[PDB]
């Protein structure tokens, strides 16, 4: 399912990501734009085998189980698949530990490389939230 953006940026705050440790919801609309242009369909493979799932990329190395990667340890006690989902309560809720794991958004490559920094508040821009 491709979200509208204030689609999206509504799911997310319903599930509590704004402000969450101390990120706005337009950083996390942000990063969700970069990592998945609001495709919950979205996987890209790394070259370590790993693989990167659904609307914020979440990693098969440590946060979800696909099966195939080696060294794996499922943190978010779900197949990866689930982060495939139109709903986005599985990758909000592995989401909120990945940003608690020591390293803040820093987490999520293309929320570094676009978002940080930037005028985040954009991303909510004309949404009723």
């Amino acid at each position: 399912k491709v979200f509208g953006r204030c689609e999206l940026a509504a799911a997310m705050k319903r599930h509590g990501l704004d402000n969450y440790r101390g990120y706005s919801l337009g950083n996390w609309v942000c990063a969700a734009k970069f990592e998945s242009n609001f495709n919950t369909q979205a996987t890209n493979r790394n070259t370590d085998g790993s693989t990167d799932y659904g609307i914020l990329q979440i990693n098969s190395r440590w946060w979800c189980n696909d099966g195939r990667t080696p060294g794996s340890r499922n943190l978010c006690n779900i197949p990866c698949s689930a982060l495939l989902s139109s709903d986005i309560t599985a990758s909000v809720n592995c989401a909120k530990k990945i940003v608690s794991d020591g390293n803040g958004m820093n987490a999520w490559v293309a929320w570094r490389n676009r978002c940080k920094g930037t005028d985040v508040q954009a991303w909510i821009r004309g949404c009723r939230l």
